[PDB]
């Protein structure tokens, strides 16, 4: 039966828009790997058991739906994947698909994302001439 309300954990389609209209970070994880899960989602729930109430944790498939993995951002290019969508400045800042998805690295990343020390990769993008300035 119900044991409080649904937070941090799999994102569905009325859960986005949850996280967007929030008015906090939403952390998303992709992943290809719908059999380990509990070993990304663990490391991730310290990740997000610190910002519980400050980011939205929520796990997505990298698989079939990892073309939104690098909609904001990566590429889809390996996976489980990690994005950071930031509903306050409509920013991105995800992990990387090559270097090690961890908690520490996660919990650490998001941490100097949160703090300030991350920023935009590839987003920003002004339309110069006649338009704009």
């Amino acid at each position: 039966g119900p044991l409080g309300s649904p937070l941090i954990g799999e994102i569905g389609p009325e859960t986005y828009s949850d996280y967007m209209s929030a008015g906090i970070p939403l952390a998303y994880i992709f992943a290809e790997t719908a059999e380990e899960r509990k070993e990304l989602s663990d490391k991730l729930k310290p990740i997000a058991e610190a910002q519980r109430g400050v980011i939205n944790f929520g796990t997505i498939d990298a698989k079939a739906f990892g073309a939104h993995a690098g909609n904001l951002n990566l590429k889809t290019d390996k996976f489980p994947a990690f994005a950071i969508q930031e509903v306050a400045k409509n920013q991105k800042f995800p992990f990387d698909q090559e270097k090690e998805i961890t908690f520490e690295a996660i919990k650490a990343f998001v941490d100097d994302f949160v703090a300030g020390k991350i920023e935009p990769s590839i987003k920003s993008e002004p339309i110069p001439e006649k338009q704009e300035g």
